[PDB]
């Protein structure tokens, strides 16, 4: 029942990845195309990349997601539902993309 | 449908509070995921009729949110529960954020 | 083709207002809305530009247990009439202290 | 396969941003048509190359946002552009809230 996870918290960019089917080689294409590498964590087993000298606006961020998707996409990940929130006391906005496989 | 067969499970943070909604949930599906989700149980209300799971001395970082909201997608996708939408807002005043997933038959 | 219309419901809380928007909504689809929502009972009122039915629930409030069972309501009961639901997104109003959810649907 | 559609609306003042590497104009006019009629161009910027509309000066209420939502929705379906997702936040400092819409072939 595989489904996959990403999180993108702005500013500065911080995008993570959770799902036990994701593949090494799926990060990587992402690493490629969010135009500086995902590290990965255990427990919970996750990707993690952070932009620290980045400052993406709400078109950037329109585009950070448009790659994420459209890249999950061509490795057979589709997007199912997505949500946000933005906290007024850090001034950062946190998506959430939801994807399973076909 | 009586009212063709959707779920909603919310979640709130934090402390953590888990709801699940839904005409045609069972009590199996609800302790396959009490399993998953961690020795916590979900208790039953009425009107609406509900199951609801507090983790009082937990706190769940983002990381872990997305864990959680993960392996609630994970364990319902497999009793033939379907992610449709989802939705999220942050309160300041209460510093707590309320994530609502919504699920369909397949 | 073009395809089928779609629909979109609102809902602000509190207190609860929900407004439906969508030109092939039928009276019919109101009305079965109007009887499984609350569950002198309150009634959808049509107003023009833009072409909607509001209802306020009434004078409640509505916990976030109360706002999950309206959603649910709302969305099954639009799939028996044929609405699929495609998306939806939320917000909260710091200052009004309101949340408004939107619920989008698709002919099947 | 195909690249996918982000619209992005902003209130207020009205905003509306279109972001995709496979927008046709045709489809960006007939939007440009239809969401002042469910409520005055669409212009072309670069780098990500996009597609911005002011419009109105004059604030939409929640009432008239969902309009242009459904009717950005609906114009887009009769493109070809199947409504996937949508998220949404709200800034308390700037008082604005953003709404995104994901679209696929
Ligand atoms: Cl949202
Ligand atoms: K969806
Ligand atoms: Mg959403
Ligand atoms: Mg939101």
């Amino acid at each position: 029942m595989p489904n996959l996870c990403v999180s993108a918290t702005f500013n500065p960019p911080v995008i993570t990845m959770l799902g036990s089917a994701l593949r090494e080689e799926t990060v990587k294409l992402l690493e490629q195309r969010i135009p500086v590498k995902f590290l990965f964590y255990p427990n919970p087993d996750h990707w993690r990349m952070e932009l620290s000298q980045h400052f993406c606006d709400d078109l950037h961020k329109s585009a950070v997601f448009l790659t994420i998707i459209e890249g999950l996409e061509g490795e057979g990940w589709n997007l199912r539902a997505s949500n946000s929130i933005r906290d007024s006391e850090s001034g950062k906005d946190t998506t959430k993309l939801f994807f399973a496989r076909r």
